[PDB]
């Protein structure tokens, strides 16, 4: 009986970035490409069923910034997150609606 | 049912519009006053510290310049995001604990 909802929530989002940081990485703020097509596939397969949906997602990872080290950071993984979430949204919503 | 990271998707997005007034003629959107009430009532745990505070508002100072004066959900995404960022390791190594 403290945390909010929304802030329960930012915790699951943090806590399922860090559960796809291999243990021993010695990059430990951040998770491979191959290990986020395997989060999106296991952790959003709802929400991803779509084709659009899943194509839409795979051309973020592949149109991603070339860096130092090609892994990703916990910013880019929310920003990520976000462009699937965000053009579904309304429709998110208008799903909660339909039934509680 | 979802996963517990498909039910945080959702709970982001049912918090955006819980922020939308009743009646508003335009959603896909809140006003920075109701996201301020927002960051007051649903993350006054991770929004305690006068420092996360100050770092919060200036992301809303810093938002582009509007049409509407309003936050479309893109926008509140990237503000969610930019409190969570810096604390995020600290969020992480709290749970642990």
């Amino acid at each position: 009986d403290c945390y909010t909802e929304l802030e329960k929530a930012v915790i699951v989002l943090v806590e399922n970035f860090y559960k796809y940081v291999s243990k021993y990485s010695l990059v430990k703020n951040k998770i491979s490409k191959s290990s986020f097509r395997e989060m999106l596939q296991k952790e959003l397969n709802h929400m991803l069923s779509d084709t659009g949906n899943r194509k839409a997602a795979d051309k973020l990872i592949q149109n991603l910034d070339a860096n130092h080290d090609g892994r990703i950071s916990f910013d880019e993984y929310w920003t990520l997150i976000g462009g699937i979430t965000g053009p579904i949204a309304k429709l998110i919503h208008e799903q909660e609606q339909q039934s509680s």
